[PDB]
């Protein structure tokens, strides 16, 4: 048996952060594709050199490849984070847990007003001296993110395992309210 958790939200959500904590104080893994892959090119392995190729090229790491790499670290407790980011990926990655055992105990939406979530970003974005930031441009990759995450979201809600959490608050207010979500 196990346990998963996938986080979903925004820019400026601060979902990585939390997480991040959720990880470190529950004990799960935290899984990240793309470290995972580097690390396995920087070490030179077999399985490096076998996706530098591909890499090189310029190509996309096929999903079954990504999949391989999440069983190969299936543990007793992970958490997503950045994954899954497709439709198709959503679905593999729910027979994967489905054929190990693992349990969702629930996808986490960080949701924050966009007025809020833009003040944010231009806040950090104007201290940082950052110059790609605008409101125009923030506005609109949210609303790429949007779209983007539309379809997970539906996903996810069709089987009841959708968790919106109000992402306003401090750290611990909005961490407080991840785990009554889930229960954990």
């Amino acid at each position: 048996v196990g346990q998963a958790v996938i986080f979903l939200g925004p820019p400026g959500a601060g979902k990585g952060t939390q997480a991040s904590r959720l990880a470190q104080e529950l004990g799960f893994k935290k899984l990240s594709t793309g470290d995972i892959l580097r690390d396995h090119v920087a070490r030179g392995t077999p399985l490096g050199e076998r996706v530098r190729p591909i890499m090189e090229r310029g190509d996309l790491v096929p999903d079954d490849l990504i999949l391989e790499l999440i069983r190969e670290e299936l543990a007793e407790r992970v958490i997503f984070d950045g994954f899954p980011r497709t439709l198709a990926q959503a679905e593999a990655l729910d027979r994967l847990l489905s054929e190990t055992g693992t349990r969702l105990l629930g996808v986490v939406l960080v949701e924050v007003p966009e007025e809020e979530l833009v003040r944010r970003i231009l806040r950090r974005a104007e201290l940082e001296g950052r110059s790609d930031d605008n409101e125009e441009t923030v506005r609109r990759r949210l609303e790429v993110y949007r779209e983007k995450t539309e379809p997970l979201v539906g996903y996810y809600e069709a089987r009841g395992v959708l968790k919106r959490v109000d992402g306003l608050g401090t750290p611990d207010e909005v961490y407080a309210r991840i785990r009554a979500a889930l229960g954990i």
